[PDB]
């Protein structure tokens, strides 16, 4: 038993709200809230510009911090990182952003490293301004990850469409 509330349950694994994934942050605290990255960290706009934020901008200074260290990630990579004020810890995913041309293949491997943790609060990896099609990420999220998924998403129109046309 965990502390997720009105999720709709999709499979064994995967369940699925209209939620602002922020305010869903600060009310669970989950383990484990997963960012919408990119390989720089920066965290402007979409799900990472909001939930950075949400932390007073002290995700994107740990973030200049790990960047400075490590350089940047690889698109389908992730790292952990703290989750501030919002949950334990940040798994910072770095999905293919269709805008700036990356292959949509590498999203099965962003949604891989889900798997290595229990229970996630998530994003729809890809979607929003990184331009894939939500119920495609879908479908690899539902195909992809063992682990407790809690998917967030913030529109209540697309919340309602990638129901109404699950398989
Ligand atoms: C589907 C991915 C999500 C990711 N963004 C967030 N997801 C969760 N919580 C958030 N809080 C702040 N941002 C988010 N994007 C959207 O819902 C934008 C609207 C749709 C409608 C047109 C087609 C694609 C974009």
């Amino acid at each position: 038993v965990n502390s997720f509330s009105g999720y709709l349950k999709l499979t064994d694994n995967v369940y699925i709200k209209n939620a602002d994934i922020v305010e869903e942050a600060k009310k669970v605290k989950p383990t484990v809230v997963v960012n919408a990255a990119n390989v720089y960290l920066k965290h402007g706009g979409g799900v990472a510009g909001a939930l950075n934020k949400a932390t007073n901008n002290a995700m994107q200074v740990e973030s200049d911090d790990y960047i400075a260290t490590n350089g940047p990630l690889k698109v389908g990579g992730s790292c952990v990182l703290s989750g501030h004020n919002l949950a334990k810890h940040c798994l910072h995913v770095v999905g293919p952003n269709v805008n700036k041309g990356e292959d949509i293949q590498l999203l099965k491997s962003a949604y891989e490293n889900f798997n290595q943790h229990e229970v996630l609060l998530a994003p729809l990896l890809s979607a929003g301004i990184f331009g894939a099609d939500p119920i495609h990420s879908l479908r690899v999220c539902v195909d992809t990850v063992r682990t407790n998924v809690y998917l967030a998403v913030f529109d209540k129109n697309l919340y309602d469409k990638l129901v109404s046309s699950f398989l």
